[PDB]
C-alpha cells in the first residue's frame, strides 16, 4: 500500500457506492486510500453506508469535509442531489486544508464528475494527478461528451442525434433537460467536459465487450485517456439481513424488484405493476421507495394497497427501505431481474448474469435500456417510454415478465455477460491490467 | 471563464460592483472581486467581509495601495482623492494578475480605474470591460465633454446634446468645466480610453432611458449594455426593521442622501424643521459628520433633545448606516428623498417608491432630470443646487406633502416598477443582454 | 505584412461592405490595413458590421473621422448627404494621416470623395486607388455621362457608350440623365479626378464583362483592375437557419432586396402571393424601412396575418439583417430573388446561386441586364422601375416556377460559379492583379 | 464651541510650544481643536510633549502625518514642505475646519492646498516683532543692497546693526534666505497673522509690520501656559526665599562650549546667586545628546550642592519661572522664553547663542527687562570671562530699578491679557469671525 490515492463522491447513491467500490478495490491492490465525503449528506442512507464501510474497511481512512450555507434559485426547482452537488463546489475550496495535511502525500485524486471543474485550481496549486469514475454509461457519456459541439450545432431537437463514432441514439431516449441549453442541467455538464482536458484518465463502470463501440467512440471522440474499469467490484460490506424465504425458493426462481435509490413512479402505475406481477406467478423479492428521491423524506407500505400484500404472503415478500441490492442478486434463488436501469444497477446484473426486464423511468436510464437490450442480458420495451409519459398495462406488464422468465434464449445470452465480465477481471482481463497499469503508474 | 471585478472607493462604487459579481457568480462564472486597503469607510470594510462570508467561492484579492502621492487633480473629496490613490497603482498589479492560479479571462473595471487598467491587461490576454456606476444621461453628458469643453465659451442656458433634449447649463456640474479638477481629469482621461474596452455595463434599462441608451450608441459608445437594475446580494443581519412595522402603509417619509453626502448646519435645521411643518410620518438618515463614516462620530446633538420628543411620534431619526434597499421594499415608505445618486435612483424605480429630488454634488441634477422625466419622482429645478444653496422650511416641508400625495406619482412610480420588473425577466431585455454576455465571456 | 494600406469607404452597407472585403483581401496578402470610417453612421448596421469586422479582424486599425455639422439644401437622400457631410470634413484626414506610423504606401477611397482627397494625396503623396461597387457595365455609363451630357440632353431609344453594347434609356435612372440634378454633378466631377488615381478596381471579372473592361480601358479608364469576386469576411454566429437543416438541398428561394426596403407595400404583397401559388420553399429577408435601419420598427404589419400563417410551415421570414453570404452558401438555397445591387450579383455568381432579377432602382436594372447576358438569371424588363408599375401575382409566379424548373440555368449558372473560381485561384487574372499591386507598393 | 480649528508646526519646540498653547487657548474661547503634527518627530522631546498635551487636554483632537524619505530641524522643516500633500487625505476626512492656523516656514507649500479645500489659513510666527520686520523687509533688502554695512533700517523701525543680524540670513546663496523670502510673499494668502507679542512690548514694531504691508499682523501675546498639575518636584524651589533663586535655561537646545560654559559655572559661584541650571547637552538634539553634567567638573558639583541645583534634560519653564523662588532669569533669548519672562515679571539676563536672539535681547533692553552685555556678541566668537560675568550676574540680582521696570512689564502684559485689551479682544474676534 505505498501510493496513496483518494476518491471523492459528491452526492446520490449511484456516485457513492461505485467510489467507495473503487477505494477498496484500490486498497486490494496494494494502494493506500482516503475516501473523501461532505457533509451533511443529502440523505440518510448516504451516511448508513459510509459508516459500515470505514468500520469494514479499517486501512481505508475517512475525510469528511464540512459544506457552507448557500442560496441560489438559478438552479431550476428543487432537486436536492444537484443542490447537493452545487453546494459541494461552494465548499470546495475548504478541501485545500484538508489535502496539505496528507501523511504521504497523494500520488493522485479520482474526482466525481459533477465538481471537475471546480477541483482543477486545487489540482494546479496543490500538483495532484487527477482522475475521475464515470457511474454512467459509456454509451450514455458517449452522448454527454459529444454535447457540447452538438448543443453548439442546432437549435431545435430532430428526430435522431448522431454521436460521431456511434449508432445514433434516438431523441426518445435523451433527456429533456439534456436539450434545452437554457436549462442548467445542459449547463453543468458543458463545463465539466471541458475540464476533462486537465485529468490524467477517465475511467467508467464499463466494459470493452460491453460497450465496444462506444468506448472507441470515445476514443476518437476527444476522450482518449477513458479506461473501462469496470465492473466495480462488490463492496464486501458483510452483511445486514435475514432471508429464511429466499433460501426456501428454488434456484432461479425468485424475481427482484428494485426501482433504484430513488422511487421511480406513480402509485397507479405502481398498483398496475403489482396487479401484473400476480399474473405472471414469478416468485419476487421486492425493495420499495415510497420517497421518490430522499430517504429521508418517505415515511410512506400505503401504496400497494392492503389486499395485494395479503394476496401475494407466500407468493412473494416486499422490503420497505433499504435492502443489500448485489447481495440480494448473488443468491441462486433469484432468476430475473426487473431494473430502473441505472447504469448500477444493470452492470451489477451483467456481473452476475441476472437476465433484466428494463423499466427506465427518467434521465440517463433510458439510454441504459438500449444498452441493456444491445448486450441481450435483458429485455426491453422502448414504447413504454418515461415515467407518466404514458400509462403501461397491468395485461401488457404481465406478458414481458412472463417471457423473461421462460425466454431460454435470454438466460443463454444473460450466461454469457456474466462469463464476458468475469474474464475481463482474471490477471489477463483488460479492465483489471488497466487498473493494475493506473496503480502503477502512480508516483510514491 | 474568469472573471475579475475592480470596483473604485465610495459605497456607491463597491456597491454595484459586488452586486454584478454576486449575479455573475450565480449564472455560473468564476468570480474575483478586487479589494484594496484601506478603505476610506468604515461601511465598505465591514461590507467586504459580510459579502464574502455570504459568498464563498467568489475570491478576494486583496493589495494594499500605494501611499498618496500627486501633482495636479485639485481635489477636497475623501472618496476622490481615494480614487487618485487606487489609480497611480493601478499598475502595480500587472505582476499579480499574470501569474493568478486560475488566469483571468477579462476584468470588468470601475469607469475611473478604466485608463489605467486598459494599460495593465495590454499584454495579456484579459478582455477589458468597464461597469458604468452613474446613468446613462449622465454617459452622453460625459462622451460631450470634450465637444462641451472646446464649446463651451459662453454661460447662456443649456447645450444641446446630439441625440436628446438639451440639459440646462445650471446642472452641469462647474467642477466637470474645471481641467484641474480631478472629476473632470479623470471623466476626460477615462472616455478616451474606452474604445479600448470590449463592453461598458450600464445599471439602467431600455425602459428606463431609451433615448440616453439609444444617444450614446449612436454616439460613438457602440457597445453600451444596459444590465440594470442591479439584484441585492440579500446578506444582512442586523434589524433596524421594528419601527416601520408599527407604521401603516405609505405614510413614511423616506429621507437619506446616500453614503458619502452631508447637508449644511443650516440645512440640517431647516430640513427637520419642514420634517415637523409637514406632519408626515418619517424615517430620517442623518449624516451631519461629513462622508467619512469613522471621523462622523457624533451622535445626534445636531438637533437636541428637544426636538426628538417633538417628532418622536411621527418619525425616527437613525445615524449610521441603514439598510436602505430593504427600507425601500417596506409597505411603509411611500416617499424618498434623494441625492439621485444613480444607485439609489435606481433602487428607488426598482421597488416603485415616489422620489423628491435634491441635487448637492455632481452627476445628481441630470439623474435628477431622468428621475422627473419617467415620472419616478418630482424635482425642482429652482431649488438648484444643495451645497451651493438653502431652502427653508416652508418651501421644503409643501414639496414634502405635494409628493405624499401626488397620486398620479404613485401610479406613474409604480408603473417604472413594473418595467424594471420585465427587464430582469428571461425575456427582459436586461436579464438577456447579460445572459448575452455571460456566453461571451466563455472563450 | 510590410505595406500599410488605408481604405475609406464613405456610406452605405453597399459600400461599406466591398470595402471591409478588400482590407481583408489586403491584409491576407501582406499588407498592413487601416480602414476609416466616418461617425456618425447613417444606419445601425454599418456600425454594427464595423465593430465586428474590428473585433474578427483584428491586426487591421480603425482610423474614425468625426464629421462636422452640415445644412447645405437643395431631402435628397440621407446616403447622398452623408457622402457630402463626409467631403465637408474630409480635410480632417490631413491630421490622421500625417500622424499614421508605417505612412501609407496607398489609400482606397471611396469614388464619390475622390474630388475631395485630390488636394489631400498632393500635399501628402499618397498613391491613391478606388474601388467601384457598382457593375463594369453601369461605371461605363458613369464613366461617359460628362462627354454625353455635353451634347443635346435628352432622352433617345438607346444612349451609347463607346464599345460596348448599347444601354437602353429604361435601365439608365431618370436623374442621371438632367445636368441641373445633384447626381450628375457628383458624377461627372469624380470621373474628372480618376486621372489623380494610380489604379481603379472594380468588383467584376472578365468572363462576367468582357466588353465593359475593354471598352472601359478603350474609353479613359485604361488603370482599371478587375479583381473580382471579391472574397466573404467572418462573422461567427448562425441560430438564423434550423428550417434550413430540416429543408432539403437546392430547394429553397432566397428572396432579398438588398440593404433597404425596395418595393411598396402593394407591390410586396402581389409577390407574397406570388410566392404562395409558385410552392417554393423559401427564406425571406425583408427591411421595412426603405432606407434606415434605424428607422424601421414595422413588423408582421407589412404582408398581414393571412399570409404569415399559411406559409407558416413552408417559409420563414426574417425581418432586418441576416448574414447574407453565408446563407447564399447553404447547401438548401437553390434560387435567389434580388435586387441586383452589384454586389448582391457577383456573390450569386461566385457561388453560383441562380436569379430572378427585379431590379428596384439606380443601376440596379444595368445589373439586371448583366445578369440575363451572363446567363446567371432570369430577367423581365418590362417590371420597371419600382414602384412604377404595378405586378401581379399570376406574373412573379410564372417566372418564379420557370426559375425552379430551369435546367439551362443551373447549367450555365454552375458554370458562372466556376469561372469565377477560377479568377481567384492563385495562376488566376483577378487574383493576379491583386497580387501584382501589393508587389508594387513602397515601404 | 462650534468653530474647529486646526494648528501645524513643522519643528522645533520653538513653534510646537506656542502653537500648543494656541491650541489651548482657541479650545477655551470655544473652538474644536485639531493639531496636526509630524512624524516621526526629530526630537524625543517634541514627541515627549505631545503625548502630554492632548493626555492634558482629552477634548483636543491629534491628527498627524507620517513623513515620506545642514541643520536637523531646518531640513526636516524641509521634509514637511516634501509630504504636505499628505495633508490633502487628512483635511477631506475631517469630521471641515472654520480655519487652520499654519507654521511660518511651509506656508508657501500650503497656498495650493488652502485654494483647492477652502479653507481660511492663518499663521503665528514665535519670532519678535522687530525681526519678524527684518524677515519682512527681508526681500527687497536683499536685492537692492548686496552689501555689508554697520546697520540696516527697516521703514519705519530704528534701524538695528548687522552685528545682530545672523550671516546665513545675509547671504543669498543660503538656503535659510530662500526659505525666509518666499514664505513671506506667501504670507499675503493668509487671512490673519500671529505673533507672540503685544503691542506695548513693541508698538514700534509692530506698527512698521503694519506699515509695511503686514496690514494682517495680529499680535496675540503673551501665550497662555498650556500645562500639567500637579507634580511634588523642586522641594528645592519651595525651601528657598522669594526672589533667592537663579534659573538658567540657554534654550531648548545647546549653545555654548564647555570651556565657555565653564566661565558661567565659575562666575555663577562668584555671584553668589543660588540657582536652578536646566543644561542640555546635546547643541540641537535632545536624543542625540547622552553626555553626563562632567562639562562643569565634578568639583563644581561638591561646592555649590546646597547652594544651587543642576537639572540635565528638560523642566517645565514656565512652571518654574512662575515661582516665587525664582527671581532672576537668564536666558539665551529665545523669544518664546523671553515672552515667558516678561508674563511672569522676572527679570532677564540676556546672553543670545544663535539666531534671532541678539535682536530679541536688544527688545528686552528697549523694555527694561533685562540687563544685556552687547559686546559677549554671538556664541563660542568670543570668550567672556568668569569676573567680568559676575559683576553683571549680580547687578542682576541688587539693581531695584530693573525690579520696577520689571514689575511693569508684568503689570502691562496683563492689561492685554484681560478682556478689554487688544491681545484678548482679537482673538474673540478672530473667532467671532470664523465661520461654520
Ligand atoms: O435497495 C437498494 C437500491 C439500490 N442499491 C444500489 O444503488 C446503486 C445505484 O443504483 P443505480 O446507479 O442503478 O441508480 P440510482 O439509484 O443512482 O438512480 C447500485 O449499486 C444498486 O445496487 C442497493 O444496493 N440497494
Ligand atoms: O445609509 C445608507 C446609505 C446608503 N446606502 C446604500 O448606498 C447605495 C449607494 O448610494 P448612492 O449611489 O445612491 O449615493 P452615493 O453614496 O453614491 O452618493 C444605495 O443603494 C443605498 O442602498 C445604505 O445602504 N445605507
Ligand atoms: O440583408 C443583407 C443585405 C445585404 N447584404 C450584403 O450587403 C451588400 C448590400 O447589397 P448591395 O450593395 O448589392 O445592394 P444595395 O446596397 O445597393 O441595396 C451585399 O454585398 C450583400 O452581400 C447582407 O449581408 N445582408
Ligand atoms: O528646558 C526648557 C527649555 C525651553 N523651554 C521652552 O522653550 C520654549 C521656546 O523656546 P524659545 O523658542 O524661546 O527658544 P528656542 O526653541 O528657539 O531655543 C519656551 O516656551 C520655553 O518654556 C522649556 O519649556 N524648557
Amino acid at each position: 500500500v505505498g501510493a496513496h490515492i483518494a476518491l471523492f463522491p459528491c452526492a446520490g447513491m449511484g456516485h457513492l457506492l461505485p467510489f467507495l467500490r473503487l477505494a477498496a478495490m484500490l486498497d486490494a491492490r496494494g494502494c493506500a486510500v482516503t475516501v473523501i465525503t461532505v457533509k451533511p449528506t443529502v440523505s440518510a442512507a448516504e451516511s448508513d453506508h459510509l459508516s459500515a464501510f470505514f468500520t469494514i474497511h479499517p486501512r481505508i481512512t475517512r475525510l469528511e469535509f464540512q459544506l457552507l450555507p448557500y442560496q441560489k434559485s438559478g438552479l431550476r426547482n428543487d432537486d436536492p442531489f444537484f443542490i447537493q452537488m452545487e453546494t459541494i463546489a461552494t465548499s470546495v475550496h475548504l478541501l485545500r486544508p484538508l489535502l496539505s495535511s496528507l501523511s504521504p502525500p497523494l500520488s493522485a485524486i479520482v474526482s466525481d464528475f459533477t465538481l471537475t471543474s471546480q477541483v482543477t485550481d486545487l489540482v494546479s496549486d496543490l500538483p495532484i494527478s487527477t482522475y475521475t469514475l464515470m457511474t454512467s454509461s459509456a454509451a450514455f457519456f458517449c452522448l454527454m461528451a459529444y454535447l457540447p459541439k452538438l448543443l453548439q450545432i442546432d437549435v431545435a431537437n430532430r428526430d435522431a442525434i448522431e454521436i460521431p463514432d456511434l449508432g445514433p441514439i434516438s431523441m426518445s431516449s435523451i433527456p429533456p433537460k439534456m436539450l434545452d441549453p437554457s436549462d442548467f442541467f445542459s449547463a453543468f455538464i458543458s463545463s465539466n467536459v471541458s475540464s476533462l482536458h486537465k485529468v490524467k484518465g477517465v475511467l467508467i463502470n464499463t466494459f470493452n465487450s460491453f460497450e465496444s463501440e462506444a468506448i472507441e467512440a470515445v476514443r476518437r471522440n476527444g476522450v482518449d485517456h477513458i479506461l473501462p474499469i469496470g465492473p466495480l467490484e462488490s463492496y464486501d460490506a458483510k452483511k445486514a439481513h435475514d432471508l429464511p424465504w429466499l433460501d426456501e425458493q428454488p434456484p432461479e426462481s425468485v424475481l427482484f424488484v428494485s426501482f433504484g435509490s430513488r422511487t421511480a413512479l406513480s402509485k397507479e402505475q405502481i398498483r398496475e405493476l403489482g396487479a401484473a406481477l400476480e399474473k405472471s406467478g414469478c416468485r419476487f423479492l421486492w425493495v420499495l421507495k415510497g420517497g421518490k428521491v430522499d430517504k429521508e423524506d418517505k415515511e410512506e407500505e400505503d401504496m400497494l394497497g392492503a389486499s395485494f400484500v395479503e394476496r401475494t404472503k407466500k407468493k412473494g415478500l416486499i422490503v420497505k427501505g433499504w435492502v443489500k441490492q448485489e447481495q440480494i442478486l448473488a443468491h441462486p434463488a433469484i432468476g430475473g431481474f426487473v431494473s430502473h436501469c441505472g447504469w448500477n444497477s444493470v452492470i451489477e446484473a451483467a456481473r452476475l448474469g441476472v437476465p433484466v426486464l428494463a423499466w427506465p423511468q427518467h434521465g440517463d436510464q433510458s439510454v441504459n435500456a438500449g444498452v441493456v437490450e444491445k448486450a441481450g442480458l435483458g429485455l426491453w420495451v422502448r414504447e413504454w417510454g418515461w415515467g407518466q409519459t404514458k400509462l403501461i398495462g397491468r395485461e401488457e406488464i404481465a406478458e414481458k415478465m412472463i417471457e423473461v422468465m421462460q425466454d431460454e434464449k435470454l438466460r443463454v445470452s444473460a450466461g454469457e455477460v456474466r462469463a464476458k465480465a468475469k474474464e475481463t477481471r482474471e490477471v489477463d482481463g483488460d479492465s483489471e491490467a488497466l487498473l493494475q497499469r493506473l496503480i502503477h503508474s502512480f508516483n510514491n
